[PDB]
């Protein structure tokens, strides 16, 4: 049952093999130099992790779960992030679904460079909805409209998506968290790319520009082994149900929202953004 | 589908997984001091793992403290990986045949620790693994598993094949040969032969301690060796739980009258002229 799989944990819905040894998360142990990526399931989490690590590396073209790992990630010593990531060399590259409250307090004491990237939230639900689908040990919605009623009360895993901007959109007022947008990267990739080098501290060479334009495209990220998730068993992540690299577009809520649905979401979501300066764009 | 899962690689069925990468394993460095441990799947590979492991100490998963050398799943699963960052004295599990184990093991003259049971409770035990294990097709019936276990044509290959081997080789005295159905009737005999031959002194608390610890009931309570560490989307004990039932006989309420004198009389011819002595 649902409620068997997850559950509330400081008033956030998780799922409770993650919070199972939580104190590993709480305690943990950041350097200096760690560059933390945070994101709200399923808004680009891959794509920009992509372009970062091409970063770090000059443009020169292991899974990306094993290059970048997934911190609060744990299935008892099957898997397990924090331990992937004591023994990883720094500069360190950090994964995390986590909304500012639940991060570890070591990584704001360090006053570590962060970047946060979020989605239009019709396209999330989509997302999302497919997500839930893939993953074998996460029983399946109903239909998407029963998921969609879960979504607004934020009782989906990881909890409220409104909670979740609002709050990182707050924590981004200091100059080492950098606030991005899904629609910017998908119609000005150019300048989004030029924009995260600087930011990085490095040269935005026209050769280096063009080398990641190429590598990060959807065409070919979908037939990459390393960032497609092939090399995770089918026996978790089933994509003979749903592809992980699905369709990459914007507006495919307009495929899944009925008219008297849509009314009353956009009526909910004015209620609960309706003091918040964020600039999402015209679409 | 069975043969979709399963292919032959050098006249010994295997899981495809297993082989895709074989120069990762034909390759293997070995170093002096390893110690391997060689099983066929299902005759106490877990219980003389944990005797080995506390002799070595005078809570990670098993799996973690002594990894499985040639299991491999792509990018999540990888043995050969996680012994390369072992430290050393490293303890090897494996249920490779001779002729595919890694040459330079006995190039570097290695000691090895070989365990067997006798093959019809060894059936029994194989048939609710195939069960517990998701991506593994179920046999149709108890029967049916046991036609392909007499034909060599399970996970593995053929348990005649794998035991008369492993035995030749234990002509080498930094090879000792051992048998489950030694291990219950006299444990205490066998726990001070395995002291001796990694060289440590005997002791009365040594001896007790071990024994104690690794009875059938402690391992199975135990988190770190039931397996209950490993997910159920892999290995599901809903089905079939990992410590079973831990005795000898079991064949005797699983063979019907008939099955069990053609599988006797098979293993006559096949045994003939095998030297090896199991326990009555
Ligand atoms: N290079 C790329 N360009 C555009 N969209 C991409 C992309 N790489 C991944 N995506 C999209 O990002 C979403 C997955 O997000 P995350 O990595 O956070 O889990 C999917 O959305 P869709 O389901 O709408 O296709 C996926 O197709
Ligand atoms: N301490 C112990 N004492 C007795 N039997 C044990 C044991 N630890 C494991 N076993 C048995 O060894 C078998 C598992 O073998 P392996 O470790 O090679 O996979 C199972 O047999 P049964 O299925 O007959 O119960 C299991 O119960």
């Amino acid at each position: 049952e649902y409620y068997e799989v997850f559950g509330e944990f400081r008033g956030v819905l998780m799922d409770k093999r993650f919070t199972k040894y939580w104190e590993d998360v709480e305690m943990f142990l950041a350097r200096p130099d760690d560059l933390v990526i945070a994101t709200y399931p399923k808004s680009g989490t891959t794509w920009i992790s992509e372009v970062v690590y091409m970063i770090y590396k000059e443009g020169d073209v292991d899974a990306i779960f094993n290059r970048i790992p997934y911190l609060e990630c744990r299935n008892e010593d099957l898997i397990n992030g924090i331990k992937q990531l004591k023994e990883k060399e720094s500069p360190r590259i950090v994964k995390t679904h986590l909304p500012p409250k639940l991060l570890p307090a070591s990584f704001w004491e360090k006053n570590c460079k962060m970047i946060y990237l979020c989605r239009n939230a019709k396209d999330v639900a989509v997302s999302y909805y497919y997500f839930l689908l893939m993953i074998t040990s996460y029983p399946n919605p109903k239909s998407f409209s029963e998921f969609v009623e879960k979504f607004m009360q934020g009782q989906v895993p990881y909890g409220s998506w409104y909670d979740h901007v609002k709050a990182w959109w707050e924590k981004s007022k200091n100059s080492r968290v950098l606030f991005m947008f899904y629609e910017d990267m998908k119609e000005d990739i150019r300048r989004e790319v030029v924009k995260l080098i600087e930011f990085l501290e490095r040269k935005p060479s026209a050769e280096l520009v063009d080398r990641i334009i190429q590598h990060t495209s959807f065409q070919e990220m979908k037939n990459n082994p390393s960032t497609n998730y092939t090399m995770m068993p089918e026996e978790m992540m089933n994509q003979k149900v749903s592809p992980f690299m699905r369709k990459g577009i914007i507006g495919d809520w307009k495929n899944h929202f009925p008219e008297a649905l849509r009314e009353r979401f956009d009526e909910h979501y004015k209620q609960q953004m309706k003091d918040c300066t964020v600039k999402f764009r015209m679409e």
